């Protein structure tokens, strides 16, 4: 039986991945790049904030400074903090609640592995954070998603290998992420997104111990 389960954040926990699409588009528009939409930002899904930025620069091959850059960077995240303010317990995704406390009633470890620095803040918002075991720090990483170190130091913050582990993903950068970490991937969202290959659930009702069980007893 697993003994972690390593929680990516957006979109897994909350909604959160909408508002970073929202902020990001915005930014994008007001620097004339406007190919930021939905299918564009699955690219963005799960990678941190410089790399994200960086993807939406090439995407039109266009060139800033790096004063600039720094201020579009600071920009996006002074919006993505202001829209988050009024998150609250209520906007926690259905079964995620569920999940963490049957979680720990058997004895599993909870990690998160979230790429965003304001995880610490939002799992504060909603009245998650004694849920967790352990933060993984993505400042403190070498590499970022879709590298597997976030999810390493996830289990290995808890004591627990990557491969006693589960991990949650919203992402393509954060599947690979998992794949890579030797942990287990179930993925939340659709199959022309994430892929074909590993387990992926509709929505996050389906994350129940026993469903993570169903799974882990059929790798
Ligand atoms: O700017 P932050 O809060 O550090 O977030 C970094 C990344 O955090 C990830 O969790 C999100 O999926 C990305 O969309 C986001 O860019
Ligand atoms: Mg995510
Ligand atoms: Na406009």
């Amino acid at each position: 039986m697993f003994k972690a389960v390593l929680f990516d954040l957006d979109g897994v926990i909350t909604d959160t991945a909408e508002y970073h699409f929202r902020a990001w588009k915005a930014l994008a528009e007001e620097i004339g790049i406007n190919g930021v939409d939905r299918q564009f930002n699955e690219q963005l899904k799960g990678v941190s904030k410089e790399d994200s930025l960086q993807k939406i620069l090439d995407l039109a091959d266009k060139k800033v400074s790096a004063e600039e850059f720094k201020e579009l960077a600071k920009r996006k995240n002074d919006n993505y903090v202001k829209m988050i303010q009024d998150v609250s317990p209520a906007d926690v995704y259905p079964g995620i609640l569920q999940l963490l406390k049957d979680l720990r009633s058997n004895k599993i470890k909870i990690a998160l592995a979230s790429a965003s620095k304001n995880g610490p803040f939002l799992l504060e918002r909603m009245n998650l954070t004694g849920y967790f075991d352990a933060i993984a720090d993505p400042a403190e990483v070498a590499a970022s998603k879709p590298a597997p170190d976030i999810f390493i130091a996830a289990a290995h913050a808890v004591g627990v290998a990557p491969s006693e582990s589960i991990g949650l993903e919203d992402s393509q950068a954060g599947i690979q992420a998992i794949k890579d970490s030797g942990a287990l991937p179930i993925g939340v969202g659709r199959p022309e997104d994430l892929g074909d290959d590993i387990v992926i659930v509709p929505d996050t009702s389906h994350y129940t111990l026993e469903f993570l069980k169903e799974v882990w007893l059929q790798k």
